[PDB]
């Protein structure tokens, strides 16, 4: 699945990993993260992530 970078801190949201510590099962696409999900490292909103693809 895809990977997304937090433009602020460099955390990688890896769709294959999800974010289970913060309520997100492995396999959850970035689009499906709740609107108020934030970077677990720096707190940046979803707007600050960039999909790692051309
Ligand atoms: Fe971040």
């Amino acid at each position: 699945m895809a990977k997304w970078v937090c433009k602020i801190c460099g955390y990688i949201y890896d769709e294959d990993a999800g974010d289970p510590d913060n309520g997100i099962s492995p396999g959850t696409k970035f689009e499906e993260l709740p609107d108020d999900w934030v970077c677990p490292i720096c707190g940046a909103p979803k707007s600050e992530f960039e999909k790692l693809e051309d």
